[PDB]
Parts: C-alpha cells; sequence; structure tokens
C-alpha cells in the first residue's frame, strides 16, 4: 500500500509511489520501528543492478529503447559474463553521483542535487595521486569562500584486492588529544583518527583546532600520511555581532564540509573512496559541533560569559546560549564571505525540493530525525511534514573503518 | 550478540538491547521496505479471550502470583464470563493496574517517570451525561488541586455489544474556542474550529475572545450529546508575563493549567474504554512553542519578535529562535509565579532518561517514539536527542479512535 503523506501545517496530502522502487531493506519491521538508529542493522545480482542503472541513465537522457541503449546493455552484459564486473562511462558516473545525492534521505540540502561538480579520479594508482586529486577538489570546492558542491570518485572496489580508502571521516578534521586523565583537548569526535595519525608518524600539536593530516590508502598498502597545505584549508574565526567577548573565546570552524568515509554505490559497482562536499548549514557548527556535550561542549562557557543563571534548567540558559552561538556562526561566515545557510532557509528550500520531487518522481525518501534541525525544530516547516524513509540506488552508504 | 534491537546512546557511548519488544502483539506502520515512523496517525470471540488471558497473566505477574491458584481461578472466571455473555469485567485492582500500564506503555509520552503515580477514578457505574459531568468536574478539582497538579484518570463504562459508547466529544477537557472569521482567518485557537462549531450547533452561545473556554459535549449510550459549561472557578488559568520584558504582560496571553486528553480509547485485556479522560501537568514547550508559536495555532512569533524589535525580514537574524525562547521563558516564569506545576524540557527529558534506565532493568526496554519525545525547541541540547529508541505497541494501551460525529 502506497503511504499517504500529510503536511500538518498546511493540511495538504501526497502519496509516495517512489518507494515501490526500493530494492533494499531498512531496519524497521511491522513489530518495531528502528527509524531512530544511526547505523544500519553473484553475477546475476550484479547484472540486474547494472541493467536497472543503465535503464535509469538512458531514461534520464530521454533515450529509452534507442540503439545506444540496447548496445550499452549488451556491453555491460558481455563484461559481467566474462569478468564478473564492469565499468561505467564518465557520463554514467556523473549521472550516478547526482542520483546518489538526490536519493540521500539524511540530506536537507538536496534542492541543489543537480548542481554537482564530478571529478573522475578512477585513473588513480597511488596514495600520492589520491592526495593530488583531493587537493584539486578542495581548491575547486572552496573557491575562496564561494563554495561549489563537488565529488571526486576514486577507483571502484575489485574482487581481487584491497580498497582505495581515505581513513579520515572528513577531509578537514580537528585533532582530539586524549589526556591521561581521560579528558580531551580538541574535538573528541576525532580522538581515534588523531592517534592513528600520530602512530603513522605525524608530529602532533597541542591546540584545540589543529587540522589533521590525511591518511590515504591505496589497495593492500599501509596508509600514507599527507599534511594539507594550510592555504588550502579555509577557516572562519568566530565572532558575535554584539557580544564583544565572544571573539575572545578563540573559536573557529572550517569552511568546507567534505565527507570522505562513505561508499558510493552505482549500478552494483562500489566506490569505497568518493569524497563529497557542499556547504554547511549553520546548526551543524553552532549547535552540534560546538554545543554537543561530547563535542566542544561550550554551552556553559558562553552562558557564564552571558552572565546567565546557570543554577537551574528553567532559566533556559542553554537555549539562550545556543541561539547566540548559532548567530555568531552565521555572522562570522557572512563577514568572511564564506557560503553558509541557516536552518530556516535550508528547510524552506527542502520543502520546495519535496514538491519538485513529488511532481518528478512521485515521492522523496527522507529521514525525519535528520531533516529536522537540532534547535528550533517546530519553528521550521519540515517538523510538520510527514516523511517516508527508504533506500534507493544509486546510494551513499556507510562502510567499515579500514583498520 | 543478542537477536534483539541494539540501542545506543551517542552522548555516553552506552549500549542496551531491547528484549521487551518481543512482547508486542500489534503491528505498527513500518515494513523492511519503508519507515513510516514520522506519521502522526499510523495507518471478537476467542480473540477477546486471548487478549484477556494475556492481561490477566500480566496482572498476576505484577503481584508475583503467576501460576498460583488465584491466578488460575481468575483465568477460569474470565473465560466463563466470556463464554456466557460474550464479554467480561475487570476487578477494581485490575483496572488500576491496567490504566497505569497503559500510561507506562505510551511511546509518545516523555513524562512516564511518573507512571506509578496515577490516581484512578473508577466511574464504571456512570449511567448518564449529567453524571459524566459530575465525574469530570471532580476529576478536574482533584487533578488541579489549586495548582499542585496530580495525575489522574477517570474511567467510564466499557464499550458493550450493540450498545452505544460513552464519549467525550472534546479532544481535551479544557479547549479555547476557535471562531472562523468572515475574511477566512480565526479568532482563538484554530485547532478547535470544528469542536467550537459543534458546540454552537448543539446550542452553545459563542463568545468572541481569543481565550474563551469551551463547554463539554458529553455523550451517554445512544443519546444525543449534552452540553455542559465548566464553572469558571474550576478551570485554573495562568496569565503570561515575562521576567524582564515588561510589555509581554500587555499581550494578554494566557494558558490553562490542566492538560487533560479526553478523546483517546483505553484498551485493557481487549476491553475498550471509549471515555477515559486522563491528565498530568504540562511540559513548557507544549504551550510556549507549539500552542503559541505553531503557524496553524496562535501563531504569535512575529508579534513577539516585533515587540522585541528583531529583524523579521531575514531568516538569518534568528528572530524566530530568539522570540520562541522568550515565549518559553515567559511560560515557565508565569507558571512558577502562579505556583502551578510545570516542567521545562530540560528537566523533563533528563527524567525520561532516568525512566529509560528504570525500564531497562524492570522490563528490558521501553517503547518510545523519538520524534515525539525530542522537544520542539533545542532538540540536541536535551539528552533524548542522542538516545536511540525502539517504537512498538504494547497492551494495555491508549489508542486514537474515530470522532463521534
Ligand atoms: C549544497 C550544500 C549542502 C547543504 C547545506 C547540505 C545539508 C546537509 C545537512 C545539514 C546534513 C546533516 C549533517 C549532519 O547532521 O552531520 C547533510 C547530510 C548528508 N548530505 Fe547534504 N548538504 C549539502 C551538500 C551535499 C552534497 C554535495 C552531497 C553529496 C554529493 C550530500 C549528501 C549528504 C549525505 C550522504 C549525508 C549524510 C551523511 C552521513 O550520514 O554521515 N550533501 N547534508
Ligand atoms: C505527569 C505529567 C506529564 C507530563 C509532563 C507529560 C508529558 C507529555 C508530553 C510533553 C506529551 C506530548 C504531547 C504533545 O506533543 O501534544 C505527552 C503525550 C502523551 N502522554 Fe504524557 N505527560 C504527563 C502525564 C501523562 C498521564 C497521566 C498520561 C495518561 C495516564 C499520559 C499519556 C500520554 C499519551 C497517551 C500521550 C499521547 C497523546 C496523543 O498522542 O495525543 N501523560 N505527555
Ligand atoms: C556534503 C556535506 C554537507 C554538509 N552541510 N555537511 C556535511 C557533513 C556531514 C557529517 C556527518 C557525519 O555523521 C556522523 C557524526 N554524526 C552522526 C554520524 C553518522 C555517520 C556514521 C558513519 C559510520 C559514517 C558517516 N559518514 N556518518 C557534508
Ligand atoms: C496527560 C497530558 C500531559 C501533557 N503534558 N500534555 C497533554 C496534552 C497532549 C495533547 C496531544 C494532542 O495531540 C494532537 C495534536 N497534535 C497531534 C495530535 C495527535 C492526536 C490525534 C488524535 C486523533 C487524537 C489524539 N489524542 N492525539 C496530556
Ligand atoms: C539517536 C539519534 O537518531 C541521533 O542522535 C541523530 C538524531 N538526528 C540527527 N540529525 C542530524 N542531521 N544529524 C545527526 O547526527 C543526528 N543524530
Ligand atoms: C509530522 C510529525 O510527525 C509531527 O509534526 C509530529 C512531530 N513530533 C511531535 N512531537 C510531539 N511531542 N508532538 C507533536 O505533535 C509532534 N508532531
Ligand atoms: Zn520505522
Amino acid at each position: 500500500k502506497f503511504p499517504r503523506v500529510k503536511n500538518w501545517e498546511l493540511g495538504s496530502i501526497t502519496y509516495d509511489t517512489l518507494c515501490a522502487q526500493s530494492q533494499q531493506d531498512g531496519p524497521c519491521t511491522p513489530r518495531r520501528c528502528l527509524g531512530s538508529l544511526v547505523l544500519p542493522r553473484p553475477a546475476e545480482q550484479l547484472l540486474s543492478q547494472a541493467r536497472d542503472f543503465i535503464n535509469q541513465y538512458y531514461s534520464s537522457i530521454k533515450r529509452s529503447g534507442s540503439q545506444a541503449h540496447e548496445e550499452r546493455l549488451q556491453e555491460v552484459e558481455a563484461e559481467v559474463a566474462s569478468t564478473g564486473t564492469y565499468h561505467l562511462r564518465e557520463s554514467e558516473l556523473v549521472f550516478g553521483a547526482k542520483q546518489a545525492w538526490r536519493n540521500a534521505p539524511r540530506c536537507v540540502g538536496r534542492i541543489q542535487w543537480g548542481k554537482l561538480q564530478v571529478f573522475d579520479a578512477r585513473d588513480c594508482s597511488s596514495a600520492q595521486e589520491m592526495f593530488t586529486y583531493i587537493c584539486n577538489h578542495i581548491k575547486y570546492a572552496t573557491n575562496r569562500g564561494n563554495l561549489r558542491s563537488a565529488i571526486t570518485v576514486f577507483p571502484q572496489r575489485a574482487p581481487g584486492r584491497g580498497d582505495f580508502r581515505i581513513w579520515n571521516s572528513q577531509l578537514v578534521r580537528y585533532a582530539g588529544y586524549r589526556q591521561q586523565d581521560g579528558s580531551v583537548r580538541g574535538d573528541p569526535a576525532n580522538v581515534e583518527i588523531t592517534e592513528l595519525c600520530i602512530q603513522h608518524g605525524w608530529t602532533p600539536g597541542n591546540g584545540r583546532f589543529d587540522v589533521l593530516p590525511l591518511l590515504l590508502q591505496a589497495p593492500d598498502e599501509a596508509p600514507e600520511l599527507f599534511v594539507l597545505p594550510p592555504e588550502l584549508v579555509l577557516e572562519v574565526p568566530l565572532e558575535h555581532p554584539t557580544l564583544e567577548w565572544f571573539a575572545a573565546l578563540g573559536l573557529r570552524w572550517y569552511a568546507l564540509p567534505a565527507v570522505s568515509n562513505m561508499l558510493l554505490e552505482i549500478g552494483g559497482l562500489e566506490f569505497s573512496a568518493a569524497p563529497f562536499s557542499g556547504w554547511y548549514m549553520s546548526t551543524e557548527i553552532g549547535t552540534r559541533n560546538l554545543c554537543d556535550p561530547h563535542r566542544y561542549n561550550i554551552l556553559e562557557d558562553v552562558a557564564v560569559c552571558m552572565d546567565l543563571d546557570t543554577r537551574t534548567t528553567s532559566s533556559l540558559w542553554k537555549d539562550k546560549a545556543a541561539v547566540e552561538i548559532n548567530l555568531a556562526v552565521l555572522h562570522s561566515f557572512q563577514l568572511a564571505k564564506v557560503t553558509i545557510v541557516d536552518h530556516h532557509a535550508a528547510t524552506v528550500s527542502f520543502m520546495k525540493h519535496l514538491d519538485n520531487e513529488q511532481k518528478a518522481r512521485g515521492g522523496c525518501p527522507a529521514d525525519w530525525a535528520w531533516i529536522v534541525p537540532p534547535i528550533s525544530g517546530s519553528l521550521t516547516p519540515v517538523f510538520h511534514q510527514e516523511m517516508v524513509n527508504y533506500i534507493l540506488s544509486p546510494a551513499f552508504r556507510y562502510q567499515p573503518d579500514p583498520w
């Protein structure tokens, strides 16, 4: 039965028919819903995924049933039957990468999905060459603050051998130095990767915002360490439009959000290294990165500085400090002329995206818990919107850590 | 290791496994193909007996008498009663247990740390609309307790074969009128437009304010509903002021003290209680964020922002966030000053975390609807945002039911 999907603010209703196109199970069953969980719980198979994807591609260019379409299916079929695998043409890769983003249920920025620079790095044969491609990506995507969405696709997994992998979870990560007294200096999210870096020969610093080097891995080789050139890593000092002492906090964040640990799956083929980047929504930095108790955890420091009544929850000191921190992020990025979007503008765009996709494809997979921002949830339109979550391919997926 | 859902807390790094979900006898809306967890309304013969037996087993387990002679005798009693009459009836102590369990089982309620403290008024003798009203007034008086609020439920007679239901037509015991205007807008609470118009159709003379308390429309078996005005002195309200913004008081906003849901069905051992209103106390975000700030509710965000002199022309000033915070603070401050029980969303969610731990030990899990548990402002500032949750239907349960009209 195709789900009825309701918007409770507007009273409008849609039916999701796109979900019938899902060929991949999620974690929920009729007995229990596991929608809030962060992590998920032969040749004929490759052949049907490949054919389905080639069909998707030729349909997108309006060329279903054409000579080119029939001949491409034969090529794919021939290659799989002989070798157990196949290869994508660059145009198919570009279409596949955009579709993977379009299909990502946890992404509120999908209004932008058709605007993605795709770097084909499948001719990469060494960690050294990976570093070169990553530097070109960062340079292109950063664009002096006028951020442009981009993906670089390194060579696919092959049955015979180890994967190409970028060990770091993002291309830009701040060190987290664990103390002998358990506590952390820097970003506690990055304790493990920091220690892997030191262990692979990196000389650590001792600051709160030390940019990590990249550990890059070519198949069946020890990862290699590469320091990013400082001028490639654009950063924004954080200050507040009216609170003078805020800048004295010595806070900063990086411009470029680039996820580097996810697997890109297109037509059954798997790209274990395919880092992608857009621009930040302010709550990612202002709310999560800076205010999570297990991240930089600055709420109390800011509250004290604001002279708020910390003695009690009902003064709403946490809520007040968080708002000001989010404002400082927005102010500071605007001042530095670095692309950023606030959570109201981003969720308004997502509502438009939902409407675009309803008309174009008859639905849109969306993970409500991820779409709704971590402050002011019900003040955004997406809170009042019912959403259907399911897996379509092409897809970005999680994968095991390479160590 | 375990073949039960693994549940992680990402703030603390701690892991549990929910084994309680094995006890679910009712399907929700999700399938392996697609998750429908965000939907608001998720899409008897020997059937009664097996539900009845399961509930009786639950009762005797809770008093540690499973397998006992008293347990086996009650089972026989129930099947005998069903055998001859088609239905059965609960002992008083069974109703009390069943009502607390239904609250304990409610995935959408963040206040469940309180589940063991519920005053259960047994109104299964009620035989008229007038008597329903007396019971409800008594419930309201007891629950409100001059501002020192106490959780209560009043249970009216169960649904019976081929006989009409007891129903309360209003969705809550206290509701503000919503009057549709000529221009298409609403004065009062747009949530209550339909029930307002139904009160008018049934003979209520409407006011014209923003906070007019509605009458109750009460229905006894196979009769037209009857209209009852709540004595104004029974309905405690709190005028809203702000601790530092002196003009906020001039806005004339207010809310009532007692949150009392009256349109849900209480199901216990297959028996169905179609009128069983229950009340607690408010979490401040229900009033200050949803009721006052929803675009389709009182919608006051812009008015407050304008008074605070914020830049309302651009999303990036965070004018909405700043105004909502102050409205929420006004709610807490005003209830505190008025000595009326209220709980903020930080304190509520902290206590729900304690509840989750209690239930892990007591029952091996706790059904919880993440979208409902996470507060509508400051989500990730609260510990529940970082907590994975497993949602499933246990019985006894509170359920939605069709509107009487
Ligand atoms: C255009 C700028 C973009 C904005 C404002 C945006 C917005 C977001 C936000 C707010 C999240 C949640 C992040 C978190 O909570 O940590 C997210 C996640 C995601 N986004 Fe987008 N996004 C953008 C570009 C992209 C691009 C270019 C791709 C792929 C090519 C993408 C794919 C994803 C994926 C796969 C996730 C989930 C990541 C994970 O699960 O760890 N995003 N995005
Ligand atoms: C003791 C103080 C209590 C607090 C602070 C509390 C808190 C809450 C909150 C914040 C919600 C979400 C409501 C919304 O978003 O509109 C809720 C829903 C719910 N609560 Fe509790 N609660 C309390 C007592 C109770 C009692 C006594 C019962 C039943 C005996 C109960 C059963 C429920 C049910 C069934 C829902 C879902 C309502 C619906 O789906 O319409 N609560 N409660
Ligand atoms: C493209 C893009 C745009 C934008 N605005 N922001 C980003 C950054 C997304 C960062 C997401 C990282 O998620 C981690 C940390 N919190 C939840 C967790 C989920 C997860 C788990 C795993 C194993 C991998 C992964 N990528 N993500 C990327
Ligand atoms: C006991 C209690 C404590 C407390 N703090 N707050 C309350 C009030 C809960 C009111 C819940 C109302 O929910 C309505 C309005 N928004 C979603 C919708 C869900 C719903 C639908 C239907 C058909 C019935 C119903 N009871 N609830 C009750
Ligand atoms: C347990 C819960 O699912 C996690 O805390 C989720 C909640 N929602 C979330 N939403 C987003 N956008 N990013 C997150 O990391 C995130 N964490
Ligand atoms: C579409 C979405 O499920 C609704 O807007 C939900 C989200 N979470 C919610 N949570 C709570 N506590 N009450 C709600 O009314 C509510 N509405
Ligand atoms: Zn689900």
